[PDB]
């Protein structure tokens, strides 16, 4: 469940930034 | 899609490290 | 990398619905 | 965070199938 912050909190912010 | 193998890299590795 | 706007695009909504 | 091994399990298979 560590994974289930750290990966998500990266990706849901990197999505916003990345412009996917 | 430029965001892809710039985030996904740092995610598919983090999946493994995270232990999903 | 064209795997992009199919995968993440669903997943960013599935995130919001998932309550991650 | 129980949204994890539903949406992640899709994504880690969509990665493999997608060729990111």
């Amino acid at each position: 469940a560590k994974a289930a912050a750290a990966a998500i909190k990266a990706i849901a912010a990197i999505i916003k930034a990345g412009g996917y």
